[PDB]
């Protein structure tokens, strides 16, 4: 479908699906395989890359054969925002009826129109109104890059 | 540097820096090279990957011997992802410890978090949203979700 294609093109589709399932409690290689309908060799490469990226950590599960489960890391827990963003990105310019994947309010089924930025004072502004800039701790090199 | 390192582990640091430059009007190879202080092989790898991902488009600049790279509509939309990666990388850094910051452009005011504006006019924490199957999902897709 269109959002899978965009997300594959940008290299995040499987990471999004696996991270999502890991954050929902899936742990064992076979859980991932059956639930995501993904071939083993590819599941393995994608798990290892999530691990190398520091988003999941492998932890012993059993002895003979020694098998591992995959549990999210504090970073991976935080990565939820990024995954959600990739979907809002992928759904940009697609009408809601028709969408195969949606960012919604978990309580109702209410779809998310857009991300907003919450400032310290209470106010919410659109992202178009925000910018990436150098921070107080930034080196000379960082300042130049920004 | 801390944030650069986490963002590099996730394969996005140079992408963030290049897209932001492109979104700001940098076009040519040496512009990115000097502004970002990036070596040419790395820059070639990253520019090509951004083109291949459909985020930048490469157009002809000159004969003997150059291209320019302009953001695509998908690339303009990518802002939210770049900003989300920065918020992610700043999660757990108190403000005075940050080298890269997400701020309101008008004032220097730091962005504390993202919220979600909903269809019914409400705005809730992103922490309260979820990715789920949409109305058009195939059978395969509903299983994946
Ligand atoms: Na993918
Ligand atoms: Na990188």
């Amino acid at each position: 479908c269109p959002i899978a294609r965009s997300l594959e093109r940008v290299g995040e589709w499987w990471s999004i699906l696996i991270m999502r399932d890991a954050l929902q409690g899936l742990r064992r290689f076979d859980e991932f395989s059956r639930s995501l309908d993904i071939a083993p060799n590819m599941l393995t490469r994608r798990l290892n890359a999530l691990v190398e990226a520091g988003l999941l950590e492998r932890q012993p599960y059993s002895q003979r054969p020694l098998r591992y489960q995959y549990v999210p890391t504090a970073k991976g827990e935080d990565f939820r925002v990024v995954l959600m963003a990739f979907v809002a990105w992928g759904n940009r310019h697609y009408a809601q009826q028709g969408q195969s994947v949606q960012l919604v309010e978990r309580t109702s089924g209410r779809p998310v129109r857009s991300f907003m930025a919450a400032l310290a004072d209470g106010r919410t502004v659109p992202l178009e109104q925000c910018t990436v800039q150098a921070g107080p701790a930034a080196s000379e090199e960082m300042r130049q890059r920004l």
